[PDB]
């Protein structure tokens, strides 16, 4: 294997770091400019204390959060994403796009409204969470992986079940595969690479939450936990600890 950016903060002191970004000072890991008026505190935080435990690859998870304020650009949808700061050619030939998720009880996402997860900017892969359409319902209490907008893979979303994620892309081929895992246990493949436009410019992949608004539905707090963001290329590290670490 060989990492290509790796997104785990791990030679960050705290979230302020991503200030130190900018348009005219690409600086860093993460390109941080999609989020509301508020300071960065208000949207992103690390703790120890906010990644899977199994994973010792990371040493800081990172608290995602939305809030009254989280709108960017005059948006009616809510947002707090990360983009990726790299020269790595994440976007050519098979990459593998690792994360993990969580969400607790408290502050937990609203499953009244659709939430687009860890998404490419044409949304050709991500995850989603939350009432898409039609009537509400069991399907709302659902975490799934789509591909092109159609739900191929979905699990019942439990508070404080970590989910490790890596989308298995071959941009040549046009096709993603989904591998996954929670907890502690190594990723498997869970649905072979299926196909769609596979199109990026490799500065488009949004690491973070979209909320859309639904009718009747007021902002809350909500809160999501990440760990584990990392690109690789040739061989896919199945172990939730990461390249380099004792597999757990």
């Amino acid at each position: 294997g060989t990492i290509l950016w790796d997104g785990r903060f791990n030679d960050m002191t705290s979230s302020a770091d991503l200030n130190k970004w900018s348009w005219g000072n690409q600086v860093g890991p993460y390109q941080y400019y999609i989020h509301g008026s508020s300071p960065v505190s208000a949207y992103v935080n690390l703790s120890p204390d906010y990644k899977n435990p199994a994973d010792t690859g990371s040493r800081q998870g990172a608290k995602i959060t939305l809030d009254n304020t989280a709108y960017w650009n005059g948006q009616n949808m809510r947002r707090t994403e990360l983009i990726p700061q790299t020269t790595a050619a994440i976007n050519q030939g098979k990459v593998y796009y690792h994360f993990s998720l969580m969400r607790k009880d408290i502050n937990a996402p609203a499953t009244t409204r659709e939430h687009q997860i860890a998404f490419f900017e044409s949304h050709f892969t991500e995850l989603k969470s939350g009432w898409l359409s039609g009537a509400p319902g069991i399907s709302d209490t659902l975490l799934r992986w789509c591909v092109g907008g159609q739900t191929q893979w979905s699990v019942e979303w439990a508070a404080d079940v970590w989910h490790n994620v890596a989308y298995e892309i071959d941009f040549a081929a046009g096709t993603v595969g989904f591998w996954h895992s929670t907890g502690s246990d190594p990723l498997t493949r869970k649905v072979a690479p299926v196909k769609t436009s596979t199109s990026s410019n490799g500065a488009d992949w949004h690491v973070g939450v979209l909320e859309l608004p639904r009718s009747g539905y007021p902002d809350s707090n909500e809160d999501f936990y990440w760990s584990g963001v990392y690109i690789e290329s040739g061989s896919l590290t199945t172990s939730v600890a990461g390249p380099g670490q004792p597999i757990p």
